């Protein structure tokens, strides 16, 4: 098998909280530890990090013959594209020095930097919309039948992030007991978003900072009452839990991922080369894609890609990586699409450890569910890939 081409959708790096609530001030007695960074912004270690991934795909990638050894790749080989968040940015500047120091490989935005971008998410510019009804049943479907459903399952690790904490003595508690019944939470549907209040979302947002906390390579995340992989399990799982409603749901997963589905399509497609998106000449080598855990999981969720990451409680951490690859089987010349995640463990990410190939991310191997024409690898012939792309997407979501 032959590599031929990759793409790569990455979350940015570790970055600071993107907000700082009273209700967050409430429900803790201790004090939540200050960012060295503003508001959202990756740190210099999240960059860090992503270079570490850079120099490990090019090792790899080198490896499969796709990149030569020395020197720069040549132009327009690899490809940048991100988001215009900050963090979305400097996670393409930060995977293109790790891939290729001194290149300077450009990080292509869309040309309006102050405004969203609705590669990124479509209904964010009212590109389409959700429809109401069905997104709201379908949501509360996937819950168990409803929010509370879905809260009593998940009891337990409601109670352990309370412990973390030290909820019972917060300032909520003392007026008045639990985060879930203290903050009812409610699905919110709109044409542009779907949103949990109360107890779910603050959960999902809570563990996921204890989480960057721990990457952050900060002294004593959860003021130090986080002390075993499995509560770094069970609390993660409220924000794993979040996303699986939120953003995995295909009601809600298919619109959203429209456009990068396009994108991903096109450049996976043997065609001429040709100048598109951001003046992007596609296909080409390596394309990375600079974007957000909703975006892993909008993918994963249109795409009926499933998994859990062994050793990291977040199954869309900073950096995480899904990976198309385009390989050409040469008993036939038949063309084949593989699907991976690529990730740090939560371990190396503390130990803000050296990737390389003895030394290697994690990786899970990923089935498409929908896809007929699989070879021994498990892999999806380039025509399943094709129709599945043209069935998930929703036409009136597209660029
Ligand atoms: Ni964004
Ligand atoms: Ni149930
Ligand atoms: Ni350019
Ligand atoms: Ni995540």
């Amino acid at each position: 098998l032959k590599l031929e081409s990759v793409v790569i959708v990455s979350r940015h790096g570790v970055r600071a909280p993107t907000k700082a609530t009273q209700l967050m001030q409430d429900v803790t007695p201790d004090a939540w530890p200050t960012w060295p960074v503003k508001l959202g912004w990756l740190t210099p270690r999240g960059g860090e990090l992503i270079a570490y991934l850079g120099h490990y795909q090019r090792q790899r990638l080198v490896a499969d013959g796709l990149l030569a050894k020395k020197g720069c790749p040549q132009s327009g080989q690899v490809a940048i594209i991100a988001d215009t968040d900050e963090r979305t940015r400097k996670t393409g500047e930060a995977f293109a020095a790790g891939l290729a120091p001194d290149c300077a490989i450009t990080v292509h935005t869309q040309v309006d930097t102050s405004s969203p971008d609705p590669l990124f998410n479509p209904l964010k510019t009212g590109v389409c919309q959700l429809d109401n009804a069905n997104v709201t049943d379908a949501i509360l479907s996937r819950a168990g039948g409803s929010i509370a459903d879905f809260t009593g399952h998940r009891q337990t690790a409601f109670r352990e992030l309370e412990r973390v904490l030290n909820f019972p003595q917060s300032n909520l508690c003392l007026k008045r007991c639990s985060l879930t019944q203290a903050l009812p939470s409610e699905l919110k549907v709109s044409a542009d978003n779907v949103a949990l209040t109360g107890a779910v979302s603050l959960a999902s947002m809570l563990t996921e900072i204890f989480l960057l906390q721990q990457a952050q390579g900060m002294p004593e995340p959860g003021w130090g009452r986080i002390t075993d992989s499995h509560q770094w399990n069970t609390l993660l799982s409220l924000h794993n839990a979040q996303f699986y409603l939120l953003q995995r749901t295909p009601e809600v997963a298919r619109s959203r991922a429209t456009p990068l589905l396009d994108l991903i399509k096109t450049a996976l497609t043997p065609h001429p080369p040709q100048k598109q998106a951001y003046g992007v000449t596609l296909p080409t080598s390596v394309l990375f894609i600079a974007g957000h855990d909703t975006n892993l999981a909008n993918l994963g969720g249109a795409l009926e890609l499933n998994w859990t990451l062994p050793g990291q409680p977040d199954n869309t951490p900073p950096g995480g990586e899904l990976v198309f690859e385009r390989w050409r089987r040469l008993s036939d010349n038949s063309q084949w699409i593989q699907v991976s995640l690529v990730f740090q463990t939560l371990q190396q990410m503390r130990d803000k450890t050296p990737l390389s190939l003895n030394t290697p991310p994690g990786e899970v191997k990923l089935t498409l569910a929908g896809c007929e024409e699989r070879n021994a690898q498990g892999m999806c012939s380039l025509a399943g890939f094709t129709q599945i792309v043209n069935e998930a997407r929703i036409p009136a979501c597209s660029l």
